[PDB]
């Protein structure tokens, strides 16, 4: 169905596809796209509303299989800083 096509010329398209799951909550978001220009604090605020938990007690950790890639400890860090690859799994820890 078409061997070639043209771009929509939308412009900015820096987004990655990752899976998000919450610990103390049955709410799970699948195939959620997020801009890489988003900061960690901005990610916590967006997730805070989604999980309704407390961003001051909510922690975010990166998981990729049976080994953890890294934990967002630097707030002044960008989302694409640790999530520069798709297929990653983010686990929200509310405690």
């Amino acid at each position: 169905m078409g061997h070639h096509h043209h771009h929509h010329s939308h412009g900015k398209s820096d987004f990655i596809k990752v899976n998000v799951s919450n610990s103390h909550n049955d709410a799970v978001a699948f195939e959620v796209k997020l801009a890489k220009d988003l900061t960690v604090a901005q990610l916590k605020t967006k997730l805070e509303i989604l999980t309704g938990g407390c961003a001051g007690t909510m922690k975010v950790q990166v998981f990729k299989g049976d080994t953890c890639v890294s934990t967002m400890d630097n707030n002044d860090a960008q989302l694409g800083y640790y999530a520069n690859s798709d297929g990653l799994r983010l686990h929200v820890v509310d405690s």
